[PDB]
């Protein structure tokens, strides 16, 4: 018969890298 | 005696990609 | 007799996206 079955792969490649973030208004003019 | 066995399965996923690069906010209000 | 242990598995797929990113305050107002 065929010999057992051989070991799994290695993981993947990473992830895509996230998308851009999200700042807040700026000081108020004095 | 017989053949190679068969292929191992898959591997896991990869490690999640890193973080992403935000914009700046609008201009403050007036003084 | 069984042959041989079989060769490696192929690797798994690609990770997940990554997170958001992390902007600054805007310019002052006038």
């Amino acid at each position: 018969p065929p010999g057992p079955p051989g070991p799994p792969g290695p993981p993947g490649p990473p992830g895509p890298r996230g998308p851009p973030g999200x700042g807040p208004p700026g000081p108020p003019g004095p």
